[PDB]
């Protein structure tokens, strides 16, 4: 019945605005978009980072570049305390989910364990542009060729998120049609480790089909736009293997480090 | 109008059947005993191996392969050339497929290039079950057990893939079936420096029609069956990027041995 669906959708929807502050419709009124009222701080250069992060409301460290802490690594390291934020907003908009939370809990743990960097990159999309990132709940924006111009091993950090994000961008789907296919991304199946796989396709079943309407209803004109967002699924697993790769590659320049035990803890590896 | 989806899906199981000697519907046959009007000589060791070129049709050594080109050589020279093979017929399928020969010279064999290995794989799960694998035009039936024993590097050619055909082969997929998927596959759009990506994405997406027609017609009560087989699409990416580093370590043993010609021209790193 249509009825569900349609109301599966709406269901998803307002969880989805009430888990994420920073929507793709902001963010896009904030990007490319005009909607000049509030036009957030631009980091294009060293001295653009240097003299603006004591400037905007970033929660880790102060600029503070001569012989002292590498730019490129700061960086890094900041865009892990984020990640680490939005795996708490994803884990709450999973929980909303219908069906979810009646799964067995380490299932639980396992579909959110698989399922967060695909998530992770799926809405940083929503934020990047061909010319670069919004950054500090879109206070901020970070240019694409300053972040190529990082250290070697981080100046590659972030260009296959921005190829994937102008690719996936390219849909036009809007957070309404976003909210199914995150869901949809979480309900996975084929997950490692999982000890009911029935209830959990089972699920993914539901939604898929509510996605497909939503698509067919908001996009008439978009032809079979399901199959192609499907298929961007590819992309995203490639991107998560690719990343996993530069981080290890990573873990052989930063080891051994006192200070870092206690914060070290709080950003395990996902 | 469908009736356009359904001659067009005609059309691909026309020229498939023209194109691959050896379908899936003959495959089962031959692999479900209950069908005996011509069964398979099975190889599981050395012993079989030696008596198999005996009775099948075998080019290669039959008695002693230490210091003559051991048993493992001989089965992987062996696969080289079904694949060289099985990529002509491919080859021979994709001109057949509407609108395909008239696209850009130079994207064509892109498209070849990157498709060829995603469909073998997607065939090469026709002439598998749980143990073993079909072989020399189904005359032979090597077992999963026995190539997981070969040595150090090429026991793990072929476990993943057998891992890839039990899980693809539960959708229950027909020969008209496959006919579509395969053609979506080679019209893919977004491979690694397409020049002209509009005219192949124009193409897909009428072959996209037509795959989703004929699940809904073949397989009524298959929910999602559709999504099912565009998400199996990321299983076959990984399948290509594992056996390439396998690949790139047999390079480096086995000094003596040569990948054929079509396939090193295939093959590229990163
Ligand atoms: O990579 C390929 O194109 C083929 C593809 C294939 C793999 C499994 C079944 C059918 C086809 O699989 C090969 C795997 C290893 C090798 C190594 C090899 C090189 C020279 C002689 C013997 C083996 C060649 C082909």
């Amino acid at each position: 019945e249509s009825a569900d669906l349609r109301a599966l959708a709406k269901h998803l929807y307002d969880s989805y605005i009430k888990s994420f502050p920073l929507t793709k419709a902001k963010a896009r009124a904030i990007l490319t978009g005009k909607t000049t009222d509030k036009s957030p701080f631009v980091i294009y250069d060293m001295n653009s980072l240097m003299m603006g992060e004591d400037k905007i409301k970033f929660k880790h460290i102060t600029p503070l570049q001569e012989q002292s802490k590498e730019v490129a690594i700061r960086i890094f390291q900041g865009c892990q305390f984020r990640s680490v934020e939005a795996v708490q907003e994803i884990t709450e908009y999973a929980k909303s989910i219908p069906g979810f939370v009646n799964l067995d809990l380490n299932d639980q743990v396992t579909l959110l364990k698989y399922g967060v960097h695909e998530i992770i990159y799926t809405m940083l999309a929503s934020l990047m542009n061909k010319d670069g990132v919004l950054i500090s709940e879109g206070q901020g924006f970070m240019t694409r060729e300053f972040l190529k111009s990082l250290r070697k091993p981080f100046g590659d950090f972030m260009e296959p998120k921005f190829e994937f994000a102008v690719k996936f961008n390219a849909l036009e789907l809007d957070d309404s049609d976003l909210a199914i296919f995150i869901a949809v991304i979480i309900l996975s199946g084929d997950r490692p480790g999982l000890l009911n796989v029935k209830p959990i396709e089972d699920i993914q079943d539901n939604l898929l089909q509510a996605l497909e309407l939503q698509l067919k209803l908001n996009h008439p004109e978009s032809s079979q736009l399901f199959a192609k967002l499907l298929q961007k699924m590819t992309d995203l697993r490639q991107i998560v293997t690719e990343h996993v790769q530069l981080l290890q590659v990573i873990k052989k320049t930063e080891t051994d480090m006192s200070l870092h035990p206690l914060l070290q803890e709080i950003y395990k590896d996902l």
